[PDB]
């Protein structure tokens, strides 16, 4: 039901700019050291910052850490982990925090499978894990099924799959949650809030922003709740340099 996005907001609109990365900004890759943000791409985002008093953030599973490398030499405001970590407009952050014990029992049993199964990868963030199987997509459902049994051990993890990969967050995290806290703060309050994502986890944000009165743009193939749909991550690129030079 999704619609091929046509609105190109005028450089300096009434608009809060919300930007996935993986698989939006920066091109899918076998592994995530592989991927790159174009400088392009970085100053066009950096630009389109600037000109809406600073409301442009990149909400992504990723870590803050790794946001930051990938937007190297900008510092944006950043949701990590699904919402589990996120920085606002004036550099204070909000971090989960779980109970040393749980992430310490945690990654000891997804470590005694992951190290037996070839070509699967487990990835830790601090409160979260991330099940990757891009290079042996055999592996899903044992994977899915073992995320599943962490999540019903231990109350406090929720499941969160993706493309290629089976994530385990704390529970009560989700994109539209970040996506609502920094609705409520400057400079992004009082502004009509645009989403840009491509993955499963990116539905729980289009679902806060088209309740809101946003704009929601679903990244590529498949069924979303998404108002918009661009083709790719090129259209994106042009998309957003669109906004930019009309
Ligand atoms: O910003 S997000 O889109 O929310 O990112 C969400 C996920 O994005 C990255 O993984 C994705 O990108 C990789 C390289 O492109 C792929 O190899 C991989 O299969 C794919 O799942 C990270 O590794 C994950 O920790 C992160 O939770
Ligand atoms: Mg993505």
């Amino acid at each position: 039901m999704a619609e091929p996005l046509t609105v190109s907001p005028e450089l300096t609109a009434n608009y809060a700019y919300f930007f996935d990365l993986d698989g939006t900004l920066a091109e899918i890759k076998p592994h995530p050291d592989q991927v790159v943000v174009p400088h392009k791409i970085l100053q066009l985002l950096d630009r389109l910052a600037a000109h809406n008093a600073g409301a442009l953030a990149l909400i992504s599973g990723r870590s803050m850490t790794e946001l930051d490398a990938l937007a190297k030499p900008f510092r944006f405001p950043l949701a990590g982990v699904h919402g589990a970590e996120r920085r606002d407009i004036n550099g204070k952050t909000h971090i989960v925090r779980l109970p040393e014990a749980v992430v310490r029992e945690v990654e000891a049993l997804l470590r005694s499978t992951l190290v037996a199964l070839p070509g699967t990868e487990l990835e830790s963030k601090g409160m979260a894990f991330a099940l990757h199987y891009r290079q042996a997509p055999e592996h899903e459902a044992a994977l899915l099924a073992l995320a599943q049994h962490v999540t019903q051990h231990w109350p406090q993890l929720a499941l969160q799959l993706g493309k290629c990969v089976v994530e385990i967050k704390p529970k009560g995290t989700n994109k539209g949650e970040a996506i609502a806290a920094f609705m409520q703060e400057a400079p992004f309050a009082g502004r009509i809030p645009v989403f840009v994502g491509d993955d499963l986890t990116d539905e729980a944000g289009f679902g806060v922003v088209n309740h809101a009165g946003g704009i929601s743009v679903k990244v590529g193939v498949g069924a979303t709740q998404a108002a918009w749909r661009l083709e790719s991550v090129p259209d994106v690129w042009r998309w957003l340099e669109q906004i930019n030079y009309p």
